[PDB]
């Protein structure tokens, strides 16, 4: 920036000969404007208020086409006092649209800057009269509609882009309205049956009534307009550029939860249902959800829109057609939702069609998900010892390996451009089996270029209830790669490359060796370190410890807890201490791990951390990172334990193994209060994806209670109504209001009181005494 400035001084100095030298000063003004926006971004309140000067001072007395009310707007962003040039910003405006309207040259963005501006500050502000906002937008669309795809400057990319960024706006803030004069106007509904009670009349109650009839029309057609905007916007952006697929899927979460009524729009929005492949795998990775929905109708437009849904997802059906046929081939139990059955049977037979692959490729599939059951079901009557090789003579050893066939189902790296495939055509036998309650084999899927993947296939358990944590991964992997400093500090989530069959059987994988904690620590006391604990001394004391918060009372476990601390700690602590043969590249991998930790306790805190034991958590070996399948603990699932109790659920071994003194507690808490502040700037798609995940009745086992979730199911694993519905989604969107923004108590409470409180919490005896007895021994 000095550099730039110094040279910016020097051209301006330099420049006082030739006629064409003006304009260069001209360029080299617009240069100081790109260093102030460079500085906007920064976010900066020093450099950028010296550029704007600078300007000032220089040749910009001219006032040529006097753009600087937006290109200098620092005036309310870098000093803070704002509402000081909104009517100046209008008079500008207005004044550029009276004369220099008729001399318009090819610079036509200037105007939809202005116009976007302006809506921003509107928005910003948001307490003037609805009458001149309406007034405001209805302009600012008209003169989109008449100025966009016009005259040549890049309008087609930018000025789509800008069309789809005025639209996307005006649509928000038309569905804010909507969802407010929704739930509030269902309170004024009950308000009204409560004072109607005394049992229309041209007072009040006519007036109210008409009231009720007109705005419910007048706001069924805005809701249409806006839809069918939005679909365009988006439609024409999946064919111009990304960044609107959270709007794409609220708008598609809204017409699914309105769906029957606007029939014509919903005709309207199936005809202009036409995006590229690579926005629609995107697409279809929710889609692949939303057939298995409680969308059931077929006499209505439901059968209507999923053969619209279909014909969507035409285009790229080489991954996507395959995942939805995978996801809809659940409810056949070959050795009440049937209108859905019927309709995904006719989507099927729509989509085979295609004679090139989808035929024989949906045969094999179902020979290989039968192939994978029966394997499953057979194998899991014998019982051997701790290794049970040969696991031969069950269905012709994978029908002679699978011969060659089209494979690799799960094909992370998704895209719309299709091509040469992978194949797994080569496979092996006598696989090893690995703990559970099940029997799992460790299956090497070996590619025919040498791809070996390491599945676990399992059986007689419900999978498909926990598969949405896959796509909460894909969510928060797309946010952070919108997110800018994410990218910076090297932020990573682990995902998961598994694909389940059905609710009665699943294929899970391994990475590279997912060794969890519990055996290890077991082989460290019996072989590595002795003199403090052995297994059967600690399987002791945790069973003592579960008969003292059965039987005895609180008091007296304050002590004995104590105890134990002071004479186990050792044993963890030169365990993990031992795990120290780190080399210099280590050095790095020791922070990476521990942000890896960071980030799970991050996505704890906003999603409700599940389960934590022995095969739950587990250790990668080189990956960065510690995967954990927790699937167990929903947001309001804490408390329906017995004895619930309120814990962050966060371990103190784990931080003092990774680093307990020297401030990396405070690092910690800065990079935490960072990420928050961060991702603390999209809070209507967070409530619009919640909406979703809690719109599942089937997936009882998250976020639906049923009979204490069934006792707690059987509470940890055997001793280690619509009205339910709507109290559990407002209290977690009331929790989720204190967690973002506010907190219970409804003061502010900056993220760093709010994860000093977390952490304070997390570390008090209280919590890590009343949970459980296993987690106790955890601690």
């Amino acid at each position: 920036m000095a550099l730039r400035t110094v040279i910016l001084e020097i051209l301006m100095e330099k420049e006082m000969d030739n006629s064409q030298r003006e304009c260069i000063k001209d360029i080299l003004t617009k240069h100081l404007v790109e260093l102030s926006i460079l500085a906007r971004t920064f976010k900066n309140t020093q450099l950028p208020e010296r550029a704007i000067f600078q300007i000032k001072q220089y040749n910009s007395v001219s006032c040529g086409v006097s753009e600087w009310q937006l290109e200098e707007a620092q005036v309310f962003w870098a000093k803070k006092e704002q509402s000081l040039a909104l009517s100046i910003l209008k008079q500008m405006i207005k004044k550029l649209d009276a004369s220099c309207a008729a001399n318009n040259p090819s610079l036509k963005l200037t105007y939809t800057e202005c116009l976007r501006v302006c809506g921003n500050w509107l928005a910003e502000t948001c307490l003037e009269n609805p009458a001149v906002i309406m007034q405001t937008y209805l302009e600012k669309a008209v003169e989109v509609a008449g100025n966009y795809d016009g005259e040549s400057s890049d309008e087609l990319r930018n000025g789509k882009m800008k069309a789809f960024l005025s639209l996307a706006r005006f649509s928000d803030t038309q569905y804010q309205r909507i969802e407010n004069y929704m739930k509030s106007s269902e309170f004024e509904n009950k308000q009204a049956l409560l004072k109607r009670a005394k049992e229309r009349y041209t007072v009040k109650v006519q007036r109210e009534l008409e009231l009720d009839e007109l705005a419910l029309r007048a706001l069924k057609e805005d809701r249409k307009r806006f839809l069918c905007k939005a679909v365009e916007n988006y439609i024409n952006c999946l064919l111009s550029g990304e960044e609107h697929d959270m709007w794409v899927f609220r708008l598609c979460s809204l017409w699914l939860e309105n769906s029957g009524v606007s029939e014509v729009n919903g005709m309207m929005k199936r005809d202009g249902m036409k995006i590229p492949t690579y926005k629609f795998l995107p697409l279809m990775y929710q889609l692949a959800a939303r057939m298995g929905t409680k969308m059931m109708g077929g006499l209505g437009f439901h059968e209507v829109l999923n053969n619209l849904i279909s014909r969507i997802s035409m285009d790229h059906p080489h991954h996507t057609l395959f995942i939805i046929l995978a996801l809809a081939n659940a409810n056949r139990d070959e050795f009440d939702e049937d209108r859905t059955e019927a309709a995904n049977r006719i989507i099927c037979t729509i989509r085979s069609r295609r004679p090139q692959m989808v035929r024989s490729v949906e045969a094999l599939c179902d020979a290989y998900i039968i192939l994978a059951n029966l394997d499953a079901t057979q194998w899991k009557t014998q019982r051997k010892g701790i290794n049970i090789p040969a696991d031969q003579p069950i269905t012709k050893l994978k029908n002679l390996e699978d011969v060659v066939v089209p494979t690799m189902e799960i094909k992370v790296d998704h895209t719309g451009e299709y091509g040469n495939l992978v194949t797994i055509q080569s496979f092996k036998a006598e696989f090893r089996l690995a703990g559970g309650v099940n029997l799992p084999k460790i299956i090497d899927c070996v590619g025919s270029d040498g791809k070996e993947r390491r599945q676990l296939v399992k059986g007689r358990d419900d999978l498909r209830q926990d598969a949405v944590m896959q796509q909460v991964f894909q969510m928060c992997n797309t946010l952070l790669q919108r997110n800018t400093e994410t990218r910076k500090r090297k932020l990573t989530i682990c995902t998961y490359k598994v694909v389940p069959l059905s609710q009665r059987s699943g294929v899970l994988e391994w990475c590279t060796g997912t060794v969890p904690i519990g055996e290890f620590l077991v082989n460290n006391e019996d072989g590595a370190h002795k003199r403090y604990r052995p297994n059967d001394f600690s399987a002791f004391q945790c069973q003592k410890k579960m008969m003292e918060v059965q039987k005895k009372s609180f008091e007296e476990k304050y002590e004995v807890f104590m105890d134990v601390c002071q004479n186990f700690q050792p044993v963890f602590r030169y365990f993990c201490m031992e795990k120290f043969l780190d080399p210099a590249i280590w050095f790095e991998k020791r922070l990476a791990y521990t942000r890896s930790v960071a980030t799970s306790s991050i996505v704890g805190y906003i999603l409700g951390l599940g389960d934590r034991h022995v095969q739950n958590i587990l250790i990668n070996e080189q990956s960065a990172e510690l995967v954990h399948i927790d699937l167990g603990v929903a947001f309001e699932q804490g408390k329906i334990l017995p004895t619930p109790e309120t814990v962050p659920f966060r371990l103190t071994r784990d931080i003092v193994d990774g680093m307990g003194i020297t401030g990396v507690e405070g690092v910690f808490r800065r990079c935490c209060e960072k990420t928050m502040e961060v991702m603390r700037n999209s809070q209507e798609t967070l409530l619009t994806i919640v909406e979703v995940l809690l719109y599942d009745p089937l997936f009882d086992w998250t976020m639906n209670p049923l009979k204490a979730l069934y006792l707690q199911q059987r509470p940890e694993d055997e001793t280690e109504i619509d009205q339910s519905f709507n109290k559990v989604a407002e209290r977690v969107l009331m929790r989720l209001q204190e967690k973002l923004k506010g907190v219970e108590e409804g003061t502010v409470l900056s993220v760093g009181g709010q994860v000093n409180l977390l952490i304070q919490q997390a570390i008090d005896p209280k919590n890590l005494s009343r949970l459980f007895p296993g987690w106790k021994a955890w601690v």
